[PDB]
């Protein structure tokens, strides 16, 4: 059995989750919950990423501490996931005592390696508030067009780039006192010393293509090093023997994931498994599923950072493109800016991981969830082709027969094909091939339509004699829809859960090879209901009106 520990993007405590962030959590989900169903031993991980300037000022602002702040966000983060099912072994913190004695230990041996440098830089200063000034915390007039209240390294108006110390009459965002430049001693991480190391990984064919093509333009533009140090005022892990400095976000951040594992192992009582999956012996696969805007830091910065730290590297990255929304960026002004919770007041979370799922690829992509789109594809695929095999044969087993499937397969060949296809569709799952599971799976549906369709149920109903025939044509039915749902257990979690009490049964992978025969099933009200474009309206409506 494989040992997999599985991660996902740590979201950032300072936002609510949107469908951006639930297309990553449900596609590794879906591929989660494969892996169980093949027996191998999974530990699916994530947490919050609580720490940074950004979360500090909030907190101020909401007149609260940041940690009291952290501890809502998370609370609100987990309601989400947990409303659209994604199976955490363990939803943990940046900000926990497990990720500090990591960061310091990593750094500690990072240290000792020689790949920290200390390096003093300048930087704009908010004298009156006492803090280094971030440059989205930098406001001024354009140096270009003269626009006045422009924020950052870019004007709005004239869309000129520059640096913030070239902003006419500059102020603090934070107080609005004039920001002036002011010397700071910084730790940086020599990220270089692993150009050579970074580059065989690059080649080594395991990350995507598409990845691997970004990278070499990284190598190309040249590796740097890294700062890795901020000055308090901060929300973050302080730098051991260095007063008023901590370790950057970004720094703690995927560290994150190894706190959250040992934060699971520790409270499991488990004294051998965090070794077991990060030390660099380790014969257990480590996966990261990340969007495209974070590449650089999983595949240069990190695999650098555990390398010199003496850890395991990630056996591979699964990346994915960015969510859009009837073919554009979410927009909160049309009402396509959706957050996870808005989304399950007007919809299930089936729905959802379904739609994504049936465009889902290996590939980094974006995904598109065009709305129109979606209500057809829903009822024309889950309502109409998979669910329909149960509802309209279950009736006539439970009303004629007292709930009792057919002693043998009607059609022993047809069960075949079906069962022939277990081997494609895993490895579809396997390879993140959504889309092609998905296909596959619909095709088989549509097969199995044909076959009802053929035997006409509705007419053997009302010839007499022909009852025999009817519980066969029926029962065939079902133990398709068994195999079907088998096949989308990883997708549709809740359906799952209502397709077994029907079929009273658990529903396994290696399952499908034994037909139900001979069975009780249960009555059961529907499974699944149509969705129609007026909901879409409503989400839309409702989400243009938070903002
Ligand atoms: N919070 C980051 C992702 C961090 S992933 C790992 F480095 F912690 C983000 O939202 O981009
Ligand atoms: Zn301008």
């Amino acid at each position: 059995a494989k040992k997999i520990l599985v991660t996902c993007a740590l979201p950032y405590a300072n936002g609510s989750i949107h469908l951006g962030h639930m297309l990553e959590h449900i596609q590794a989900d879906v591929w989660v919950r494969y892996q169980r169903m093949r027996g191998h031993e999974v530990n699916f991980i994530c947490a919050d990423d609580a720490h940074g300037t950004p979360i500090m000022l909030k907190a101020q602002q909401l007149g609260i501490t940041p940690e009291q702040m952290i501890g809502e966000m998370s609370q609100e983060h987990q309601t989400d996931f947990a409303g659209f099912n994604i199976s955490y072994d363990n939803y943990h913190s940046t900000h926990s005592e497990e990720n500090r004695q990591l960061s310091e230990l990593i750094y500690s041996r990072l240290k000792e390696n020689g790949f920290i440098k200390n390096r003093t830089i300048s930087q704009l200063y908010d004298p009156e508030k006492g803090m280094f000034l971030p440059d989205r915390f930098v406001k001024g007039t354009c140096p270009k067009c003269k626009s006045p209240d422009q924020y950052g390294d870019n004007c709005e108006v004239c869309g000129a780039t520059y640096s913030p110390t070239e902003l006419i009459e500059p102020k603090s965002v934070v107080s609005g006192a004039t920001p002036v430049m002011r010397d700071s001693e910084h730790f940086f991480f020599d990220l270089p010393s692993f150009s050579e190391m970074l580059q065989a990984w690059t080649r080594s064919g395991a990350l995507q293509e598409q990845v691997a093509n970004k990278m070499q333009e990284w190598f190309e533009s040249g590796l740097q090093q890294w700062d890795i140090s901020r000055d308090a005022p901060y929300f973050g892990f302080e730098i051991p023997n260095a007063p008023g400095k901590y370790f950057y976000v970004w720094l703690d951040a995927p560290i994150g994931y190894m706190g959250s594992f040992k934060n699971l192992c520790d409270k499991r009582g488990d004294s051998v498994s965090f070794d077991e999956y990060w030390k660099k012996d380790s014969t257990a696969e480590l996966y990261h599923f990340i969007g495209k805007d974070i590449v650089y830091f999983h595949s240069l910065f990190w695999p650098a950072m555990l390398e010199g730290s003496n850890f395991r590297k990630p056996s591979n990255l699964f990346v994915h493109g960015y969510v859009t929304v009837n073919g554009a960026k979410m927009s909160k002004s049309r009402g396509t800016f959706i957050k996870a919770s808005t989304w399950l007041n007007h919809f299930d979370a089936d729905s959802l991981r379904y739609y994504y799922t049936a465009k889902l690829s290996s590939r980094i992509d974006d995904i598109d969830l065009n709305l129109e789109d979606f209500v057809q594809r829903v009822n024309a695929d889950i309502v109409n082709k998979v669910v329909n095999l149960a509802s309209r044969n279950a009736g006539f087993i439970n009303k004629r027969f007292d709930g009792v499937l057919a002693s043998e397969l009607a059609d022993p060949q047809l069960y075949k094909t079906f069962t022939d296809a277990a081997e494609v569709i895993g490895e579809a799952w396997e390879s993140r091939e959504f889309g092609k599971a998905v296909r596959e799976i619909m095709a088989l549906a549509d097969l199995a339509n044909r076959y009802v369709d053929e035997q006409a149920p509705w007419v053997v109903a009302k010839q007499e004699g022909r009852d025999a025939d009817l519980q066969a044509i029926c029962s065939m039915g079902i133990n398709l829809f068994r195999v079907l749902m088998t096949y989308l257990k990883p997708v549709l979690p809740k359906l799952t859960e209502r397709a077994e009490a029907f079929l009273n049964t658990e529903l396994t992978w290696d399952g499908i090879q034994q037909p139900l025969l001979g069975h009780k099933v249960n009555p059961f009200k529907a499974l699944y209901n149509r969705i129609d474009m007026r909901q879409v309206e409503a989400l839309v409506e409702a989400s243009k009106e938070e903002v």
